[PDB]
């Protein structure tokens, strides 16, 4: 009936966007990242949200602003305990024992996935079932290596081994009853709390799943993602949308706001999102690229696989591809080459750049 | 009455063209090099101009093209003496004798400027006057430093100087008496056999001068030359040409010859020349480049202040900048991006190179 989106965390990994909004906010597709497991916990039966903020309280105007569609009012904070949070829930034991006794879900807010919060009770293990399935996945590089037998349980976890295999991790979307937040309260700084070992079967993905934190991890989980909206997102049929500014072409599926508007014969390419207000020149090519909100874009630029902040102004026949993340009201001079750069809020660019690097 | 025009020559320094077509026949702006100097011949009065061809004598189906306006028939060649080709005027002492007595030019055929060729006799001293005229006035690293005080005498003639100073170098072009072909006719490679300091009156350029022989040389040669030409070549007042195909916009002069095709919002830059039959994508920027025949642009690329080559097709979101030549028939994948690399003819490009070079 309750849900703990932990959002309070620095973002560093996603530098160039979350200088200027929390990465919970930073959007994903066409809306903040938080905004998809918002509308997932009301698609299922809860209806008030705690948030543990602690980089910027001052995301609670733009919450307000969300606060139409669910009652996500709650917002704690006293001190930074950690971007990990695990005294997140604990610092607020009091608000979700009392009100209710329901199971409280928890979950990070970098994460994107099919969101199953299935109706199904799954009481014989809470956060077995759910987060990481067992048959996620991936790497072992980032995220926690879980070990589980087809018995659905726990024994080891290790947050960052160096070359531990088992390729399975958590999804990040965890389930937890209220003995967890009385268990350990050790009222200070510690990653998960997860004592794991003691016990199985209390307390405690079929689809894509991606730690949408980092700026590839971030167009590779747009990539993921963009194809699997097709179902109910918009419902001419090649992508979401294919007529809003004169006559353009698309390749593959791609998102795009009906407030944008597009050049005469810009191809907006594979897996792309344009955001509000957004104004594409005539020949563009938008490939893997996300849009963020109120930016405008010359004749012929090819923005490929990078991201492009909030009010950013692209010049005329600009090159930004690699993975070059661009930050709010960033301008870039005509014919400039950007390659795997990253700009910092406020700057103007006017000097190519063939190597990865960062731009002050 | 007669004229030398020498087109024996290898031209290293313009390779990348000159390993399909010799250098006098690689167009400048829209027609061949030797074509503007021909057509400057037949504006003063001569009739029958000599070619000492050497490098190859091919050329001559493509002259007998160009032969209806001027007879340019003769062609005389036994073995290879040099591209300076001194012994060139020497090997052919015969010819120019016993048809005329007339004084006889002598031009190089990658030299672009006024082309004054007055009527006027200027029968005191005849290369003093004509050639590098007397107030050229620029580097003295190429060509000859000539040392002309204002009674028109030249006393040192150093063909490539370390550091000597003397701004005036010769323009090219040389107007030669019977005497001279007499005079020193060695039967062997020399170079320009300038005995100037024998003889200083009748023993033998107001105006932009360029050597155009070299691709940095080429473009700046064109940029200079294209604005002193809309007197005459067709007089939408921008430019040469304004409106072709659809609907573009020009900036500064350019040479679009009528049998090109131009996209839909195409810039064509300052100083740019399209070739015959060339295809412009809707999008592209002619920034000081040169496309010379049959080439095929796509939408939004940026070929800037470099060289097309014949029979060329560029890719559609591509950028071509600095000083990059591109030979015969060479192919450009989509978002490949040159920048001072020369392509060899018959050559596919796919991978990006951000520092000058070659591709074999
Ligand atoms: N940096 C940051 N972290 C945040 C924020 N909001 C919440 N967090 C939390 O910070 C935690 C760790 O930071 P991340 O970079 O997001 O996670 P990670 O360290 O890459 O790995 C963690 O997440 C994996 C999910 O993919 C999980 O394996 C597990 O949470 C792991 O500790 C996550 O649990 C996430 O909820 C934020 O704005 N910024
Ligand atoms: N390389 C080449 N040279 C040619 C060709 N046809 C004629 N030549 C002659 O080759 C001579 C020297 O080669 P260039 O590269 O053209 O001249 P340069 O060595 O840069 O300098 C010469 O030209 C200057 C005019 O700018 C003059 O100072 C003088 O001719 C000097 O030797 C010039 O006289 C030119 O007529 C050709 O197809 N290729
Ligand atoms: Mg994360
Ligand atoms: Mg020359």
């Amino acid at each position: 009936m309750r849900a703990v989106i932990l959002v309070g965390g620095f973002g560093t990994r996603l530098r160039p966007l979350t200088l200027t909004t929390p990465k919970p906010l930073v959007p994903f597709c066409n809306k903040p990242m938080i905004i998809h497991q918002i509308e997932a916990l009301k698609a299922v039966g809860v209806t008030e949200v705690i948030l543990a903020v602690a980089y910027r309280p001052e995301a609670m105007k733009e919450q307000m602003d969300e606060w139409s569609r669910k009652l996500g009012v709650s917002f704690v904070f006293s001190v930074e305990e950690e971007p990990l949070g695990t005294a997140g829930p604990l610092a607020l034991a009091r608000d979700i024992l009392m009100q209710d006794d329901k199971p409280f879900f928890v979950l990070n807010s970098d994460v994107t996935c099919t969101f199953p919060m299935q109706e199904l009770l799954d009481f014989h293990k809470a956060h077995g079932g759910e987060g990481t399935i067992m048959v996620v996945t991936q790497w072992e590089k980032y995220g926690v290596v879980v070990y589980s037998p087809q018995n659905y349980q726990i024994e080891r976890f290790v947050e960052k081994p160096s070359r531990f295999l088992g390729d399975r991790i958590n999804a990040g979307i965890y389930i937890f009853n209220k003995s967890i937040l009385d268990r350990i309260p050790p009222r200070r700084a510690s990653i998960e709390k997860e004592i794991f070992p003691a016990m199985a079967a209390e307390g405690q993905l079929e689809g894509f799943w991606m730690d949408v934190g980092q700026p590839k991890d971030y167009i590779l989980g747009m990539t993921k993602f963009i194809p699997s909206l097709v179902h109910g997102n918009r419902e001419h049929t090649e992508a979401v949308e294919h007529q809003r500014g004169g006559r353009f072409t698309v390749i593959g599926a791609s998102l795009i706001d009906p407030s944008a508007k597009i050049g005469d014969g810009a191809v907006i390419g594979p897996y792309a999102s344009i955001g509000a207000n957004c104004v594409i020149g005539e020949s563009c090519r938008i490939d893997n690229a996300a849009i963020l909100e109120n930016s405008k874009v010359g004749k012929g630029t090819m923005v490929s696989r990078s991201i492009v902040g909030w009010n950013n102004r692209i010049g005329s026949w600009c090159h930004i591809k690699d993975i070059s993340v661009l930050g709010d009201d960033v301008e870039v001079k005509d014919g400039v080459i950007l390659i795997g750069t990253k700009v910092l809020p406020n700057k103007d660019v006017g000097e190519h750049r063939f190597e990865p690097g960062i731009i002050m």
